[PDB]
Formats: C-alpha cells, sequence, structure tokens
C-alpha cells in the first residue's frame, strides 16, 4: 500500500536502514589555507554540521530520485530489433560464439569488493566478514551469500535491491551551491555474487578485446590501447558527446535487449537466468523505514554498470543512425559498427562517423533525444577527449592528457578522517598521500616542462606544508615515472 513521501510514490520496507550519513572525509590541505586561482570544486553538501550552507539532505536525495519516478520514451519495438542484431552480430565477430561458464561460489565470492558495504540488508563493509587467506567470506555474510547462491541454483532470483546514500566527493562549488550532490546506490551483495557468477567471463572477452568493441570499460588510457582508440578516429567526422543524465534516462526495454546480448555468451544456467531477472526488475531504493521502487533508468550502483550500460549506448546509436537513413529512404549496407567507429563507455562516447552519416546528423540526434537521451551537445570536433582526458600530441607520441584542474586539485585537498568541519587539521598516514602526490606529478608531466614546473612549485609547497618527502618533483624522472606506466602497462 503505497503513500506520498516528499513527493515520491513510496512503500513501507519492512525495515529501517538509517538515514543520510553525516559529515565528509575530505579536509582542505594545511599547506594551502587561501583560495587559490583557478578552484572550481569544493566537499559536497552534506548535512547539520556543514557550516557552509542550508539543506536537508532528505530533499537533495528526494531531488536525485524525481528522474526514476519518469518513464522515459525509449525505443519503437522494430526499430529496437533490428538495432540488437547490428549489436549482436558485431561482437559476434570479435569475441566469437563461445558460451562461458557460470562462476563457482568462491571464485564469484574473490571477485565481490571488500573497501565497500554488504547492501541494505547486511551491516557495515563486506571486508568485516572476509577470512584472508582461509580465502573465504565467514560470519553473517557468507551465510547470506550462502542463502542466496543456494536459492539462485534452485531458480530463485536475488532482489534488485539498494541501501540509498548520496555520495562524498569534490564536486563543482556551482552544484554545490545548488544543494546538489550525486545518488550512491549500495547493491545487496547476495545480487552483484549473483550477477557476477554469472557474467563476470563475458565481461572479461569484451575487455580482453579492448577497445576492439564499443564496450571500452577497462581499457588502460596510459598505455597503447590508448593509441589503438586514437588510430581509429582516423577517416570520419568525430563528434565527442558525454550525455546528461545517463543513467536515469535508460529504458528498461534496452536494458533487457541488452541482458540478452550477455545472455547469448553465456552458458543457459539457473543463475544466469536468475541474474537476467534481477537486473531487469526496477530498482528498489532503501532509506530510513521506507522503500523506493523506480519507474525507469538504472541504479549507477547495480552489477555491471558500465558493461550493461554501454551496451545499450550502442542500442540507441544504431537505432538512431538507423532511423535517421530510414528516414531518408536511403539503403544501410553494413554494420553500424564497421561503418561508424563508437567507442562508449557508459554516457562518455566518440563516434567517427563517415560522410553519410555526417550529412544527416542533426537527424540521428533528433532520434537520440526522441528516445528520452540528453546529448550534451553539438558540432564536429579535432580534439578527442574520453574519460576526461584530452587525447594529445607530446614529443614521444600522443597521450590521454589528465585536466591540468584534476591534477591540482589533489594538491589542496585532501581524503582522511571523517568531519563536519573541513578546515580542521587531518588524520591520514604521510606514505599513501605521498605515494597520491608522486603519481599526480608524472601525470603533470605530459603537459610538458612550462605546466610540469607551475606544479612542481605547487608540490613542493604542499610537501612542506603537509610534512612530506616527494621524487617525481623534477621533470625527467616524472617523465620517466609515466614513461615505465605506458610502455609496461603499469597502473595507477
Amino acid at each position: 500500500d503505497e503513500f506520498q513521501w516528499k513527493g515520491l510514490p513510496v512503500v513501507k520496507s519492512g525495515l529501517d536502514v538509517g538515514g543520510m550519513p553525516t559529515g565528509t572525509r575530505y579536509h582542505r590541505s594545511p599547506a594551502w589555507p587561501e583560495e587559490q586561482p583557478g578552484e572550481t570544486h569544493a566537499p559536497a553538501p552534506f548535512g547539520s554540521g556543514d557550516k557552509r550552507y542550508t539543506f536537508s539532505q532528505t530533499e537533495m536525495l528526494v531531488n536525485g530520485l524525481k528522474p526514476y519516478t519518469e518513464p522515459t520514451a525509449g525505443v519503437p519495438p522494430q526499430l529496437l530489433s533490428r538495432a540488437v542484431t547490428h549489436v549482436r552480430s558485431y561482437i559476434e565477430t570479435i569475441i566469437g560464439t563461445h558460451r562461458s561458464p557460470v562462476l563457482t561460489y568462491h571464485q564469484a565470492c574473490e571477485l565481490l569488493e571488500r573497501t565497500t558495504s554488504c547492501g541494505p540488508f547486511v551491516q557495515g563493509l563486506k571486508g568485516d566478514y572476509w577470512d584472508e587467506e582461509q580465502q573465504q567470506y565467514t560470519g553473517v555474510l557468507a551465510n547470506h551469500l550462502e542463502q542466496a547462491w543456494d536459492k539462485a541454483n534452485k531458480g530463485i532470483a536475488p532482489r534488485n535491491a539498494y541501501k540509498l546514500a548520496l555520495k562524498d566527493e569534490l564536486r563543482p562549488i556551482e552544484k554545490n551551491k545548488a544543494g546538489k550532490r550525486r545518488l550512491l546506490w549500495g547493491c545487496d551483495a547476495a545480487t552483484t555474487l549473483i550477477a557476477t557468477a554469472a557474467f563476470k567471463a563475458v565481461a572479461t572477452r569484451l575487455q580482453v578485446v579492448t577497445p576492439m568493441t564499443p564496450v571500452a570499460v577497462g581499457i588502460n588510457m596510459d598505455s597503447v590501447q590508448m593509441q589503438v582508440m586514437n588510430d581509429s578516429l582516423k577517416g570520419g567526422v568525430l563528434y565527442c558527446l558525454d550525455y546528461s543524465k545517463w543513467d536515469s534516462t535508460q529504458n528498461p526495454a534496452v536494458t533487457a535487449a541488452s541482458l540478452a546480448i550477455l545472455e547469448r555468451f553465456a552458458e543457459p544456467h539457473p543463475i544466469v537466468s536468475c541474474a537476467i531477472e534481477a537486473l531487469s526488475s526496477p530498482a528498489e531504493g532503501y532509506v530510513n523505514d521506507i522503500k523506493f521502487v523506480t519507474r525507469g533508468g538504472l541504479p549507477s550502483g547495480m552489477p555491471f554498470t558500465s558493461v550493461v550500460n554501454s551496451i545499450n549506448h550502442m542500442i540507441y546509436v544504431a537505432a538512431a543512425i538507423l532511423q535517421a537513413y530510414e528516414s531518408h529512404n536511403v539503403p544501410y549496407t553494413g554494420n553500424v559498427f564497421q561503418v561508424e567507429t563508437i567507442h562508449t563507455y557508459g554516457g562518455d562516447c566518440m563516434y567517427s562517423v563517415c560522410p553519410a552519416t555526417a550529412s544527416i546528423f542533426h537527424t540521428v540526434l533528433a532520434n537520440l533525444t526522441s528516445y528520452g537521451l540528453k546529448p550534451t551537445a553539438i558540432k564536429p570536433t579535432n580534439t578527442p577527449v574520453f574519460l576526461k582526458r584530452t587525447f594529445t600530441q607530446t614529443p614521444h607520441g600522443i597521450r590521454a592528457l589528465l585536466d591540468i584542474t584534476s591534477i591540482t586539485r589533489q594538491f589542496y585537498w585532501l581524503k582522511a578522517n571523517r568531519t563536519s568541519d573541513p578546515s580542521s587539521p587531518p588524520a591520514f598516514d604521510r606514505q599513501a598521500r605521498s605515494a597520491q602526490l608522486e603519481n599526480a606529478l608524472a601525470y603533470a608531466s605530459q603537459h610538458g616542462p612550462v605546466m610540469f614546473d607551475t606544479v612542481r612549485q605547487i608540490a613542493i609547497k604542499t610537501a612542506q606544508g603537509e610534512g612530506l618527502v616527494l621524487v617525481n618533483t623534477n621533470y625527467d624522472q616524472a617523465l620517466a615515472t609515466y614513461n615505465a606506466w605506458f610502455i609496461g602497462g603499469t597502473p595507477d
């Protein structure tokens, strides 16, 4: 029995999961008590202890949730079918038609993220329950997953259920002022486990091959793979888009088609069948004692969010392009992903179109926005931008350059202990912070000796005000550490 809460349709969950957490892990660097030129970001609104603003955290949450209250237009079903076949057909030529076996319980468990929470039904972080080098989950999480695993092999799907929260991160000061904060959907571990067992080996297949498929997820942007992607762009007209509100504008029927494409490369199994039932059913966000059930869109915290969203993205652009040709009564003779070159990571994309498609691009963009997507925004480019990196020429080859402001903000802010005051001195370890700032310097070096010098002066100032010792502080050494990563394939 449904009711209204902050203007949302909502029901009582049978539980109480608690409210929005208070304070931030972010502290202003002890070295930088003053406002610097070119600063855009500060920690996002974090409730009553936050003396910068005056917002209700739940109203902030509810604002995040309002687009999930609306269904999206989507793709008319005959077009959709045609789109799906281009997508599935192209993938078959790249990773073949082998069907991967479902993982075992222990493999799937190994792959759960231990630094993160168990979702709404088990309390704490998954790590709390990890017996290191007995290499298994123990305790209340082990019981939760065992029961889930056992129910799924009987063909009983887990719940698509999320602990609702908001992300603690630096955001633009302009969004902070507007009382914005991003949603954090903490998935039920049971559900992550099942879907992991169903699809990890298919996701791995796509990753091993990256960027041969428009699913870029797993690409190392600091290696040869980025150059392979840069190369593929030549000979087309380039559009670089980043899509507004990507997760909230995803249509259920597109998502179900994406799930069935992944299913095509998996073993037909009760587990797979259970994972598809769960991931294609409406998302359910728990906060306090209520729950909100989505009417459309996808939670940003679902298992395989990036993979699924990138396949959705392939479906949608296939549809828009073929729809555009259709309305002009021109034939489309080959595969969409051969004739054009697509690269996606959810809503983030580069499209390298052929001259014919380029000529009708206004209608491609109107089809996309007719599906309920918001491309943002317009016009061909000569600068590729992907995953926040701008592809740039350097004296040692092209690189995918990290924004200078993303480098420098790491020097003015540090992640440390929870607080309601970002200007209180931090408690943190020096080893990890120093490592953070040596990497930053290696990234800065790719911008050349003039930008490097400016980040070096900032780094020397940080190091002394924060009590640090750093090594990548000179140009040649920093260039040398970035080079070792680039040719070695070394994370990062």
